[PDB]
């Protein structure tokens, strides 16, 4: 029954965006790096996994063969609009989640050997859904158990709006259809119809296999992998953050917090001396806040940055972008425990009065943003990242970096010491699953990790 399996749709796509896609794409976003005296995520951190390394094969079953064929049968099973609408949503979340990741996908043909669309193809589809399901909404209320908004039609709008926010942005700044999305995006902001709170799966405990996915893989079946990477700590040392508190241990070491260069494992080790680089000499990633952590689909910070985005560079109203802005902040600062503490940045190093250029205040929208999404969703950092190619990639290599720091500028992201990528560079893209590849003679041929998505252009 619908009841039974709607559950299931976000806890699947939470296990994906909140676990395993979540893990990477925080190497990718450069939040953490891998510990030294470890090996398991040396691959990420270096770019040097392949298609091989099945790094999102999970992943991939779990949104396809889990949560869209759930999605499928709630739409076949019940015709309550509200039902119908939330599953809609959910569906195509899923769906946006696999575009950001390979850019194509299975979406026409999904649910044998079915072709994979293109990502926008995909986009524009999803979001034709939502508008559909949305406009058979006839008033009534939801009857399937929500773990998400609890029933309330009213968020599950917001979130569908905050999500075609996520999306008419993509398009925009891919240049395709832009002046159409552009005013989309105008209108849609000015209809202020977004989600309250945050959009969030928070149901998980501290017991077996009821722990938050990322938690579970990576302190109870392995051992703590994760260290704080350079950029984060640089930027959030640099503003004088108190957030750098919040998910990140001082070293055991002197008490300090360090951040290691992205992919600069082994060169740190070789310089230095591997008796001189380890765990203890670098910041670790705090896992006691994981356990019962949510996983989040759509925060509020992050919405109140894509708003403030909104009006900064196409409304030219400063004052309404200063206004989300600072509440992009505000909530963030809540969420991770230091409610009004804010200031200490709004009126410090990240005042958006002391941004003069529309290039300097969206350099603070996005950055803020960023470091709103760490330990949040690091998947959607990622993808902002590329879009918004902010923070932006340091003209400085790592070892220039680690042999003259004053050269770097705190924030900047850093193209791996080691970097398994022939180009170089960021990662712009996943590997198609290798499940796809053994069983689907269409899934489209592999790529290098440089090749962008779609909708990353620049
Ligand atoms: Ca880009």
């Amino acid at each position: 029954t619908a009841d039974l399996i709607f559950p299931s749709i976000s806890a699947s796509i939470a296990s994906a965006v909140g676990g395993e896609i979540y893990n990477y794409a925080g190497f990718f976003a450069q939040y953490y790096e891998q510990k030294p005296e470890s090996n398991q995520y040396n691959t990420l951190c270096e770019y040097t996994f392949t298609e091989s390394s099945q790094q999102m094969d999970y992943s991939y079953r779990i949104l396809f063969a889990g949560a869209l064929e759930d999605a499928k049968q709630v739409l076949e099973k019940t015709t309550n609009p509200a039902d119908r609408f939330a599953t809609t949503i959910l569906r195509a979340y899923a769906f946006q989640i696999m575009v950001d990741n390979t850019s194509d996908s299975p979406y026409s043909e999904a649910l044998a050997t079915p072709k994979w669309d293109t990502g926008e193809t995909v986009y524009k589809g999803i979001l034709g859904e939502i508008d559909a399901a949305e406009a058979a909404l006839d008033g009534s209320g939801m009857d399937v158990p929500d773990l998400i908004f609890n029933k309330n039609i009213a968020q599950w709008k917001g979130f569908a709006n905050a999500l075609r926010l996520r999306m008419y942005l993509r398009f925009i700044d891919a240049n395709i259809d832009a002046a159409s999305y552009t005013e989309k995006v105008k209108t849609l902001v000015q209809n202020n119809e977004f989600f309250t709170g945050d959009v969030k799966l928070d149901c998980f405990l501290d017991e077996t296999d009821k722990r938050n996915p990322w938690y579970n893989t990576n302190a109870v079946g392995l051992t703590g992998n994760h260290c704080a990477a350079y950029p984060l700590v640089s930027y959030l040392s640099s503003t004088g953050d108190p957030r750098i508190a919040y998910g990140i241990s001082k070293t055991d070491a002197d008490g300090k917090y360090v951040g290691q260069l992205p992919g600069g494992k082994t060169h740190m080790q070789s310089i230095l001396g591997t008796d001189n680089w380890k765990n203890k000499n670098v910041s670790a990633i705090d896992y006691s806040i994981g356990a019962t952590k949510p996983v989040y689909f759509f925060t509020q910070a992050e919405l109140q940055f894509l708003i403030a985005e909104v009006y900064a560079r196409f409304h030219n109203d400063d004052a309404n972008a200063k206004s989300a802005y600072e509440a992009g902040v505000t909530a963030d600062f809540a969420v991770r425990g230091f409610a009004g503490q804010e200031n200490t940045i709004l009126e410090g190093a990240c005042a958006w009065s002391a941004a003069s250029t529309q290039a300097d205040k969206l350099n603070l929208i996005y950055m803020q943003k960023w470091v709103s999404l760490f330990y949040m969703d690091h998947m959607e950092a990622w993808s902002e990242i590329r879009r918004t190619d902010c923070p932006k990639l340091s003209s400085y290599s790592a070892a220039q970096i680690q042999a003259s720091e004053s050269v770097y500028t705190p924030g900047e992201l850093v193209a791996p010491w080691t970097n398994g990528l022939e180009a170089g560079g960021l990662m712009k893209r996943m590997t198609y699953p290798l499940s796809a590849r053994q069983q689907n003679v269409n899934t489209p041929a592999g790529v290098p990790g440089s090749t962008p998505v779609w909708w990353d252009i620049k």
